[PDB]
C-alpha cells in the first residue's frame, strides 16, 4: 500500500 | 494500491 | 489500484 | 505499508 | 505476483 | 500476475 | 510499516 | 510476491 | 517476499 | 521476507 | 524511455 | 531511464 | 536511471 | 541510480 | 546510488 498527498 | 493528489 | 489527482 | 504526506 | 505503482 | 500503474 | 510525514 | 511503489 | 516502498 | 521502505 | 507523470 | 512523480 | 517523487 | 523522496 | 528522503 503507498500513499503520497494522499 | 497507490494513492497520489488522491 | 492507482489513482492520481482523483 | 508506506505513507508520505498522507 | 509483481505490483508496481499499482 | 503483473500490474503497472493499474 | 513506513510513515514519513504522515 | 513483489511489491514495488504499490 | 519482497516489499519496496510498499 | 526482505522489507525495505516498507 | 519511460515517462509517467515526469 | 525511469521517472514517475519526478 | 529510477527517480520517483524526485 | 536510485531516488525515491529526493 | 541510492538517496531516500535525501
Amino acid at each position: 500500500n503507498f500513499g503520497a498527498f494522499s
